């Protein structure tokens, strides 16, 4: 069926977002440079009705120096979204990754994490939480009328099932998460939706840890409207059953669910990638299409619990997964894709992955036909 369909140009193909109207919006992560790209722009206007900044709205991009906010790139994304009636998601207000280090220096300029005096630690905590509020207030007040969905905190639970021990936690403990949400609500109003975003939300012990955390926060009156599931998944993992169990679990707490950074990798973990996009055989696109078919069939079934599904990219010509696309080589210098085969060396991030339902040349892939139809 969808496997025999023609690989027509995606630029004029049936609109993806329209196919899912009344079920959930369809979004894409974007980089400013793409807004100056003829085809990326066409793709956005054509298939998507929700947009998120892939990188220009993260903490270090907004306030790399205390008191100096750089909204130039962010403004460009928001402006484009408004001009095209697209919903907007804010790519995290708090995150341990690439966090501006100045946040964690005490009044004297010393690393807060080194402080041992409980009273000085309390003082440092107040300073950090104050900075956190200023950061959130400035951003939220600037975009509250345009950006409705917000990833207030990102990846705050470790993969070991424990709260991520980042400087935020080491210094302020669990309170940095409570303050982030409360600050967002206070300065953003009751109309914006606040989310806790993370990856591997379907995997234990992370899933239950995440569950308990949000359950306790809500019990304490902390304003959190939903969970963001990054969904950096593979062809057969996590299973649809676990994804469904995960979605229902959180919806049961009265939380909204949004697939925030969806991409269906062609590989496992650790990934053994193909060296180039052309090296990827049709067979791989067929297994991927079958997965996408099951995936969006499950999402529709749960449409009452999912308000948005965003892809972490537009088309296969641009995806952060290439940075993870390690190419393995045997002793004879030949590529090794078989995950169980022996190898000699590894060329990290030199390969290519193909995530999406749209190829590098902006043509629809089998995966597209699989989620565009009603079968
Ligand atoms: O953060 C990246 C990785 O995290 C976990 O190890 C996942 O199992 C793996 O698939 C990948 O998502
Ligand atoms: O969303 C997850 C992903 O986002 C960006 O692509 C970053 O560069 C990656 O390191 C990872 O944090």
């Amino acid at each position: 069926s969808y496997a025999k369909k023609p690989h027509i140009s995606a630029l004029n193909a049936p609109q993806l977002d329209q196919r899912y109207k009344n079920e959930f919006t369809i979004g894409a992560a974007v980089e400013p440079y793409q807004l100056q790209n003829e085809k990326d722009v066409q793709m956005l206007k054509r298939h998507f009705n929700s947009i998120v900044a892939e990188n220009v709205m993260k903490p270090i991009s907004i306030q790399p120096e205390e008191g100096k906010f750089n909204f130039e790139q962010a403004d460009r994304i928001v402006k484009f979204a408004k001009a095209n009636g697209m919903d907007i998601r804010f790519h995290t207000l708090v995150w341990h990754s690439q966090v501006p280090q100045w946040f964690f220096l005490d009044k004297e300029g010393k690393p807060m994490v080194n402080e041992t005096d409980p009273v000085k630690r309390e003082q440092n905590k107040q300073l950090l939480l104050k900075r956190l509020e200023t950061h959130i207030k400035t951003i939220v007040e600037r975009y509250k009328d345009d950006i409705k969905y917000w990833d207030v905190v990102n990846e705050v639970v470790g993969d070991d099932g424990k709260l991520r021990n980042s400087p935020w936690y080491q210094i302020a403990g669990i309170d940095y998460i409570k303050v982030a949400f409360q600050a967002a609500r206070k300065y953003g109003g009751d109309n914006i939706k606040l989310y806790m975003n993370d990856y591997n939300t379907e995997v234990e012990p992370k899933r239950t840890a995440l569950y308990n955390l949000v359950k306790q926060l809500k019990e304490e009156g902390v304003p959190i409207d939903g969970i963001g599931h990054q969904s950096h998944i593979q062809i057969g993992w996590p299973s649809e059953a676990e994804i469904e169990k995960t979605i229902n679990m959180f919806a049961a707490l009265g939380l909204d669910n949004q697939i925030t950074e969806l991409d269906v990798s062609m590989y496992g973990w650790p990934p053994r990638a193909y060296p180039t996009y052309d090296a990827i055989p049709k067979q791989k696109f067929l297994d991927q299409a079958a997965r996408y078919d099951r995936l969006f069939k499950l999402y529709e079934k749960l449409s009452d619990k999912i308000s948005n599904v965003t892809f972490w990219g537009i088309a296969d010509n641009h995806t952060w997964l290439d940075s993870r696309a390690d190419v393995y080589y045997d002793a004879n210098g030949n590529v090794v894709v078989d995950p169980n085969a022996p190898y000699a060396k590894v060329e990290k991030g030199k390969g290519k992955d193909a995530p999406f339902v749209f190829g590098p040349d902006y043509k629809v892939k089998p995966a597209y036909w699989a989620i565009i139809d009603h079968k």
